[PDB]
């Protein structure tokens, strides 16, 4: 029941010139469109993020698309902006990236997978420099690489635990020199994050050639553009770099564009589709990965001061079974009534829109309802947010598409407003005084220990002037300290980063807490199995 | 100075209802369009070919293209269909697989690019099952598969040396089984060649099923249909399946549709595509790989009796540099006449002549002029194809486009004829005296000989009853031999059949000479060096 993507353009008043289609129901937009608009007014800027995310599943993306649509349903102009799905993860998993039920963005199928290519522009690229750093080895190494100490890594969107740790380079000198290396997943590449944070060709290109490769001999830094490929990267991502149009289940527009990674990057859709959506329509939905410690924070602190804007207010995505989850119970009962765990767990909800507030942020709770919440559970939550003094709205639009999002796009509506940016942190603190202070103020930690292998990194990126940089926190999402086991709102504890490493094209330092998984594996029953073209020639099993 | 694909796409009479476009200049026809038309009368199938392929590089390409140009311009409407290339290659070094000058096709850079993303789609595909493989070996190999004896490699479309050989799932127990592997070029993948076989979502799905993966414990195959993966894999191809839609440099209709090679594989553009061009224009030109002794063999044995087709003609490309280089003339001094080394390399083109005869095929010699041709030498070609009597036409495509193809357009519309098909071999006859046909009728040998590897290789093929599959002879193009060092036509030597493998989904077995490349490396300085985007926006070193 969908509109051609021409409808939609028509709504956004886009004109052909700038729109170049991939089929009947997407297209990309003529990023060099943007700078046209640079003289029309901004609307406003909505962030949705989520409580500290649980096995059982907030529904965030869901609630987004459906906040986006119920606001269009009001009588406000609005526009989702998402992040693009990996492919992989649906190889393995029916996920939730493209929302759910009668809240969706559409069309489902092609987005889960190819979609418009920007994934297989970016692995490609991505491939380029690694192909080009080994042949450059084999043909006599002049940048002295040290094969030992290459940060570069491969790529594919797959979930392919297989090539996580490899040998490559065997076979004898006709094949080069032996070496380890190691696949990540491409939303992961720091060519991703780069594509998310550009404003233009010149500007990618610029950030692509700053990408450090490796160490040489002497341990000096070898970067891309000591490689001389930047260019040929830049022109593997020309269409990549321009944002997608398609629609929510209700015909309204949506851009999705991008996907970087929320925990060893800043976790949100591009600034380039923020930023068109922003002059294209008077109330942007914007959302950030993981819960409102890791991607909100990551908004406001850095994204927000790349992409030169501020959000008017922050929605809290939450659900009785998280909270129940976050105050002790068992995921395998959660379905039952438990009002004790669900008083204890929404001391995470508090942490949460404490922190936002931090931000000086209007903040709306999402109440994403189940079928097994009771109205003793729904009255209770809505009462302690009250009591909070935060808006708060029940949410049923998986069920009921805008109709169940009615109250929560007017709570956003009437909470939104022109705020005091207030940054956690000044651009250019010290990297370690910038880790203190989220610790401190966001994951609520006593102090930061630095283990030596830290402090070994803190040495390396003093030395090479990257002291400066913007710090992304790759920790887990699971807690909003850095210890995954620590439901709900941990406090006073010891933060501990056990390593640092620099992100030089993108723009900053990523402080880790722990072993990141980069290439998720395959279940034993992947979700493949059920995927097929049926006799009809139609999808089955993917979304 | 191009025409919008809706123009190009009326000249054919194809509604959007069956056209998706990829942005202004490019559309994916409906494959289910060719059943459709299946009561449609077929017109003129031109088959392209050439001499034996030198470094002094022939534009076979180039030739195809101007061809159908020069045709429709002497009012016979007509289509090319070409093989999408690798972007690998192109990242390499500048190619022809586009065209040159005044005859290419366009939007040229978009197609050496990521086009339409059917590399990509192949890539995924493949890729998938190899990750599934893995996995399942991981999760408690129940099919008992053998981590020594699996077949199915991994792929990139990027001219990656390094991977040639590899060592994979290292790390520890979470990670899975240490194995060996290897990739290959994307091109090279059986699911490229199966693409380009099939006929539709049904047909394709089987091929991929039938793939032969892996043996196990007891040395039984293990196929895709055993893992279960069929379906996912024709689901990421579904879009795959449908054929490009270009123009030519003087606004032409172009197909350019799947890239299997040469050697390991059938060498030309899917089946959907020329079948398409063949009830929608009166002259379809079809082009295939390497040298007449590969490219054409196979498309009149093989690819001719699953598409059920058969050309008028065939058009054998030459020139007085590759002649000259059969006839021993040095590189360097190429440019430099000499009549002697002509004489000699003529029995190149003579050879290919009576083999192309063999098929009872009409033949047109294509004389791509180049401009350090003396007229000596453009004549003494041309008297000795008179004697040989063989159609011969100077071609100038490149240099003044259309009107420098008119005298070769006549020469093929005079000489296309409906004629009785002479295969070279029954579709049935045991692979070694299919193999015995081949060397003797075509690589002019006087004898087979197999290397116990290939005996081995024949034992397998006949216990698994593969035997009277169809026959894919991988050896140098180099060569009408399987030797690259023979320039010329050797005659009367041993032919050595190296190894054997079977290609079950494809639907036939590949008969090895020697070591075939299908993971070509980058050279010392790549094409990727001269990539870039301009200050204006435009891509610049592609083509």
């Amino acid at each position: 029941g969908m509109k051609p993507i021409k409808e939609i353009a028509d709504q956004l008043e886009l004109k052909d010139d700038i729109l170049y289609p991939y089929g009947h129901y997407i297209a990309k937009i003529d990023h060099r469109f943007l700078k046209s608009l640079e003289n029309h007014e901004d609307g406003k800027l909505i962030l949705v993020t989520a409580v500290t995310p649980t096995p059982a599943g907030e529904g965030k993306t869901t609630t987004s698309i459906g906040l986006s649509m119920s606001l269009n349903r009001i009588g406000k102009k609005s526009i989702v902006t998402l992040r693009e799905p990996s492919l992989g993860p649906t190889l393995g998993l029916k996920g939730g990236a493209t929302g759910g039920g009668r809240s969706r963005v559409l069309p489902s199928d092609e987005i889960n997978l190819h979609f418009t290519g920007d994934m297989h522009a970016v692995a490609s690229a991505h491939n380029l420099l690694a192909a080009v750093l080994d042949s450059h080895i084999k043909h006599g190494n002049e940048l002295k690489i040290d094969i030992t100490r290459v940060f570069w890594k491969r790529t594919m969107d797959m979930n392919d635990r297989a090539l996580r740790s490899i040998v490559i380079g065997l076979g004898g000198s006709a094949n080069g020199f032996p070496r380890e290396d190691s696949f990540i997943i491409t939303a992961a590449s720091e060519v991703m994050a780069i594509l998310a944070l550009s404003e233009n060709m010149k500007d990618l290109k610029e950030r692509l050639g700053k990408i450090i490769v490796a160490l040489d001999a002497d341990r000096k830094i070898v970067r891309i553009s000591d490689l001389g490929i930047q260019g040929a990267m830049a022109v593997l991502l020309k269409d990549a770099i321009n944002p997608n149009l398609v629609q929510t289940t209700e015909g309204t527009p949506a851009l999705i564009h991008c996907g970087p990674f929320a925990n060893i990057a800043h976790g949100t859709n591009s600034i380039i589709a923020t930023k068109m959506a922003m002059k294209l329509s008077e109330y942007t939905v914007t959302e950030a990965g993981f819960g409102a410690d890791l991607g909100a924070e990551k908004f406001i602190d850095f994204v927000s001061r790349v992409g030169g804007f501020y959000p008017n207010a922050a929605v809290l995505v939450a659900t009785v079974r998280a909270l129940k989850y976050h105050g002790g119970a068992n995921l395998k009962n959660i379905h039952e009534e438990n009002l004790e765990a669900l008083k204890e767990g929404f001391k995470n909800l508090r942490v949460h829109v404490e922190n936002l507030r931090k931000f000086n942020l209007p903040v709306v709770v999402a109440l994403n309802r189940f079928s097994t919440d009771t109205e003793k559970e729904i009255a209770y939550v809505v009462k302690e947010c009250e009591k909070l003094g935060v808006r708060v709205a029940v949410s049923e639009v998986f069920k009921k598409g805008s109709e169940g999002g009615v109250e929560l796009a007017k709570a956003v509506a009437e909470a939104a407003k022109d705020v005091e940016p207030a940054y956690l942190y000044e651009m250019n603190d010290p990297v370690e005084k910038k880790i203190e202070i989220l610790a401190k103020e966001i994951y609520r930690a006593g102090r930061v220990e630095f283990s030596d292998t830290a402090k070994n990194a803190l040495k390396f990126i003093k030395k090479h002037g990257f002291d400066e940089l913007p710090v992304i926190v790759a920790k887990t999402p699971k807690s909003i300290s850095h210890d995954p086991s620590l439901r709900g709102a941990p406090e006073g504890y010891t933060f501990v980063v056990s390593d640092l490493f620099v992100s030089a094209g993108a723009g900053f330092v990523v402080a880790l807490s722990g072993d990141i998984n980069l290439m998720p594996g395959l279940p034993k029953k992947p979700n493949a199995l059920n995927m097929d073209v049926d006799d009809s020639g139609n999808i089955v099993g993917v979304s």
